[PDB]
């Protein structure tokens, strides 16, 4: 018959801030003629502010409980592909350029 | 017969802030002639503010409960594809350029 | 019959800040004609502010509980692919350039 | 029947800050004609501020509990691929250059 | 029946700061025609500020508990690939250069 | 009574070309925030092709002619002005820059 | 009574070319925040192709002609001005720079 | 009564070329924050191709002609000015620089 | 009564070339923050190709002609000015530099 | 009554080339923060190709001609100015430098 006693008096808590930056995939692209791939971004982040909070309360003297919490996250991947291919490209951001060529020949 | 006693008096809690930035996939693109792919962004983020809160209360003395919480998340992937291909491209953001060619020949 | 006693009085807590920077994949790209790949960014970060908070309370004298918490995260990968290929490229950001050629020949 | 007694009085805690910098993958790229690959960034970072906080309270005299906490993280990788290939490239950021050639011949 | 007594009075704690720099993969690249690969950055860092905080409290006299905490992190890798290949490149950031050639011939 | 005799027979004249480049004042300016002044460009150029042509023929034996050809071109200039002034300028073509200031104070 | 006799037979003249480059004042300026002044460019150039041509023919035996050809070109200049002034300038083409200041104070 | 006789037969003249380069004042400037002044470029150049051509023919036996050809070109200049002034400048093309200041104070 | 006789037969003239390079004032400047002044470039150059050509023909026996050719070119200059002034400059093309200052104080 | 006889037969003239290099004032400057002045370049050059050509022909027996050719070129200069001044300059092309100062104080 044990006793748990938690007395809180005159508690003044303030300014508990938790901030995170932006997570943008493809943003602000004025360039062109490119290949930009973001392949499978997985986000399991956690931004948390706790201020004067309590957890779970479990008063179970002499009990035979079975508490099971399971969180199975599977990301098995079998990737046999062709990602991000770019060729036969002429890219001229400059001005006043003359006689630019790009030739490709292929025989099979 | 144990006793749990939690007394809270004169509690003044304020300013508990939790902020997160934007998560944009393809935003603000004035460039052109490109390939921009965001393939499968999975978001499991959590932005939480707790202020003077309590969890679950479980008063089960001498009990035989079976509490099971399961969260199965499956993302098995078999990708055999062709992602982000870009060729035979002339890209001229510059001004006053002359005689730009891009030739490709293929035989099979 | 043990006793746990936690007395808090005249508590003044303030300014608990937890900040993190931005996590952007492909941002602010005015260049072009490139290949930019972010392949599988996995984020399990945690930004946390705790201020005057308590954890879980478990008052179980003489109990036979079985508490199991499992978190299985699987990222098995079998990647046999072709990532980030770029050829047969002429890239002229300069101005006033003359007679630039890029030739490729292939026989199989 | 042991007794645990924690008395806190006249507690003045302030300014507990925890900050982290930005984690950006491909940011601020005005160059072009390149290959930029960020392959699998895994983030398990933790930014934490604790101020006047307590952990879990477990009052279990004479108990036979079995508390198991498991966190299995698997990242088995079998990568047999071709990452970051770039050839047959002419790259002229300079101005006023003349007669630049790049030739490639292949026989199989 | 032992007794644990922790009395705190007139506690004035302030200015507990913990800061870390930015962790950016590919940032601020005005150069071009290059190959830039960041292959698998794993981050398990921890930035922590504790100010007047307590750990877990375990009052279990004469108990037979089994507390097991396991954290298995697996990163087995079998990489047989071709990472970061760059050839047949002419790269002229200078100005006023004349007659630059780069030839490659291959027979198999 | 002198005699002037000019006999031309079997004359085959071809390919007499006279070309000049462009004379542009302010052309192809993607930059900004500048002061670009072209003050009084005077052009008296002459591009001429003559092929099998003859000049003036003057048959004046024993004459008292007065032939006067005058071409007076005056460009007297008295410039007491303020040309091309540019100040109190912040010019940031770069990206990701922080906290740039430009202050000017004047007392008369 | 003198005689001038010029006989031309079987004349085959070809390929008489006279070319000049471009004369551009302010061309191809992607830079900014500058002062660019071209003050009074005077062009009296002459690009000429003559092929099988003759000049003026003057048959004036015993004459008292007065032939006067005058070409007066005046460019008297009295410039007391302020040309090309640029100050109080911050110019940052670079990226990721921090805390750049430029202060000017003046008292008269 | 003298006689001038010029007989030309079987004349084959070809390939008479006269070329000159470009004369550009301010061209191809990607730099910025500068002062670039071209003050009074005077061009009296002459690019000439003559192929099988004759000059003026003057048959004036016993004449009293007065032939006067005058070409007066005046460029008297009295310049008392302030050309090309540039100060109080911070110029940072580099990246990642911190805390750059430029201060000017003046008292009169 | 003297006789001048010039007989030309079977004349084969070819390949008479006269070329000159470019005369550019301010060209190809990617640097910045500078003062670049080209003050009064006077060009009186002459690029000439003569191939099988004759000069002026003057058949004036016993004449009293007065032939005067005058070419007066005046460039009197009285320059009392301030050309090319540049101060109070911080110029950082390098990267990663810290705490650069440039201070100027003036009292009159 | 003297006789001048010039007979040319079977004349084969070829390959008469006269070339000159470029005369550029301020070209290809990637450096910055400098003072670059080209003050009054006067060009009276002459590039000439003569191939099978004749000069002026003057058949004036017993004449009293007065032939005067005058070419007056005046460049009197009175320069009392201040050309090319540059001070109070910090110039850091290097990277990773710390704490660079440049101070100037003036009293009059």
């Amino acid at each position: 018959g044990g006793k748990v006693q938690i007395i809180n008096k005159k508690l003044d808590l303030s300014n508990v801030q938790s901030k995170c930056g932006s997570k943008d995939n493809i943003k602000h692209v004025p360039g062109g003629g490119s290949v930009q791939i973001v392949y499978k971004p997985v986000d399991l982040s956690k931004v948390t502010s706790k201020c004067g909070s309590l957890g779970n309360i479990h008063h179970k003297p002499g009990g035979g409980q079975v508490e099971v919490k399971s969180e199975k996250l599977d990301f098995k991947d079998r990737v046999q592909s062709k990602i991000g291919s770019l060729d036969n490209i002429t890219h001229v951001p400059g001005g006043g350029n003359k006689k630019i060529e790009t030739h490709k020949l292929t025989f099979r």
